[PDB]
């Protein structure tokens, strides 16, 4: 594989600063402190140095989760005040062609920044993944039984940004049929 490269070309300058330190974590991973072990010489991996990762991890897992709520919680804001926009537009014209124009470009660069802010989550989720499978094949300690559920574990907006998405979808599609 090359994570390591694809996960550096993929960065948006939005996102820069909140990516997972894969590079940094790796080169943790090389750093064991225990004795040294004997092969046709490498240190051991140690309690120590598992309590150092899991506290590096988690603090990397807590970076992209901060930046992963900033994001959905200002798009579900944009959906909130385009859906009124929306809604007092296709009220009005019941009872203009440049007013679906300007809601059009306005919902289809929501719809972009959803996409991107997916591509962060799916980039992210593939690099906790990677990474903790790489410390359950170099070390022998096995992090994966409690961090599956981890990552998988959903936040209490994801619930009400995943409807907002469903809806930014039929506001698109309502606003470039009429
Ligand atoms: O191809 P790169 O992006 O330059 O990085 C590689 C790659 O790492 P990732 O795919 O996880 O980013 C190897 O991983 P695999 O091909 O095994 O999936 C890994 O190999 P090992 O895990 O077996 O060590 C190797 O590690 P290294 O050379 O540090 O031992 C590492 O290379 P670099 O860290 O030197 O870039």
């Amino acid at each position: 594989m090359k994570f390591g490269q694809q996960l550096r070309s993929s960065i948006i300058r939005e996102y820069q600063w909140h990516y997972i330190d894969y590079d940094g974590l790796k080169a943790d991973l090389k750093r064991a402190s225990g004795p040294l072990v004997a092969s046709s010489p490498r240190r051991e991996w140690t309690e120590d140095d598992e309590s150092r990762f899991v506290s590096k991890l988690e603090a990397e897992l807590d970076k992209v989760h901060a930046k992963q709520q900033v994001k959905a919680m200002e798009i579900s804001r944009r959906i909130a005040v385009s859906e009124r926009e929306v809604q007092d537009v296709v009220g009005r014209l019941q009872d203009s062609e440049e007013e679906f124009m300007l809601l059009e470009e306005d919902l289809s660069d929501i719809i972009a920044d959803v996409h991107d802010l997916a591509k962060f989550v799916q980039v992210n989720y593939t690099g906790f993944y990677k990474i903790i499978k790489k410390h359950d094949k170099m070390t022998g300690w096995r992090l994966k039984p409690v961090f599956d559920t981890r990552l998988k574990a959903k936040p209490f907006y994801k619930e009400n940004y995943d409807a907002s998405v469903v809806r930014l979808s039929k506001l698109y599609d309502l606003v470039r049929t009429r």
